[PDB]
């Protein structure tokens, strides 16, 4: 039975997509919607995202649309993005999500400095608590066997009280190009987060998780400042993927952030080891980064 669609009044567009836009909307006294699916809290209308399939979709892009549902019905994690609720069995097909009210943390990163017109500042107990609570996300997608296949903090959402969902919002973003290698005829690969193995061989697995995931940490303590390998071309950066095949010790690595311990830069070592199983399991990084 589908979410009320009449509920729901259109307040302004968050972003576009390769088959759906992502509104803004609010929920009038929404009191009497509560459900195990459908939390509340409660500034008394509630604000919920809803991702909508616009008239002139392609067959293509509607098809699209109904496997993410599909996709996205599986998900039931605090520190993944969850359905509250559908509109499928009539137009438009909605999606409907909590409203993240910190938008994605790439731009939320970047708009903050490590603690020494405001100035907005993170703190690094605190960039660890939004590293931690995206290894307790991709701990329960591993217990699914659920690969992701594009961690980076651009995937990620922020809500109040810097709580991290994960999400994904496909490889067409022009904000994100550059994050993506492009060959005509072939899938759009985001190499820069990809495991050796991955770029040699274009399978993932919970293991080239693990190691975006370590891209992704090193992300989080850049504060975004900087791309990986940034100062490469997309070429070198699969040449590197051929240097840890030989493994000869000419391969390279990501750098050391700035508010990065040591200690912690051996841990994103672990996760780009050669090896697939040598790489620490999601438990394992949740469990360093929490305690
Ligand atoms: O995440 C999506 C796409 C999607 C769908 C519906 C709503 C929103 C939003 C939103 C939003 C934006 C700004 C502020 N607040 C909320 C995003 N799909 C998806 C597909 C497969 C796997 C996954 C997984 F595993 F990563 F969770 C996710």
């Amino acid at each position: 039975v589908d979410f009320p669609r009449s509920r729901l009044r259109f307040k302004e567009k968050l972003g576009e997509g390769q088959f759906g836009e992502v509104h803004l909307c609010e929920v009038d006294s929404p009191q009497d919607l509560v459900s195990l699916d459908f939390p509340l809290n409660v500034g008394h209308p509630l604000l919920v995202a809803v991702k909508i399939l616009r008239p002139d979709a392609t067959k293509n892009a509607r098809n699209d649309f109904l496997k993410e549902v599909k996709i996205m019905s599986r998900l039931k994690d605090p520190n993944i993005i969850r359905l509250l609720g559908v509109c499928v069995q009539d137009d438009p097909l909605c999606m409907i999500t909590d409203y993240m009210e910190n938008g994605d943390l790439n731009q939320f990163l970047s708009a903050h400095q490590l603690e020494d017109p405001g100035d907005p500042t993170i703190s690094y107990p605190m960039l660890l608590h939004v590293a931690a609570q995206i290894a307790s996300g991709m701990r329960y997608l591993a217990t699914l066997n659920f690969v992701h296949r594009d961690l980076a903090t651009r995937n990620c959402l922020v809500g109040e009280n810097f709580t991290i969902k994960i999400a994904d919002f496909g490889m067409s973003r022009n904000l994100y190009a550059g994050d993506y290698y492009r060959v005509q005829g072939r899938a759009v690969l985001p190499i820069r987060w990809m495991a050796w193995e991955c770029i040699l061989m274009g399978k993932f697995t919970t293991a080239s998780d693990v190691w975006a995931f370590g891209v992704t940490l090193w992300e989080v303590l850049m504060l975004c400042r900087a791309q990986p390998f940034g100062q490469l071309t997309d070429e070198q950066v699969i040449e590197n993927a051929g240097e840890f095949f030989r493994d000869q010790g000419r391969q390279v690595y990501l750098s050391r952030p700035p508010a990065c311990p040591q200690g912690l830069y051996e841990l994103m070592l672990r996760c780009w080891s050669r090896e697939s199983e040598q790489r620490p399991p999601f438990s394992q990084l949740h469990r360093f980064l929490a305690e």
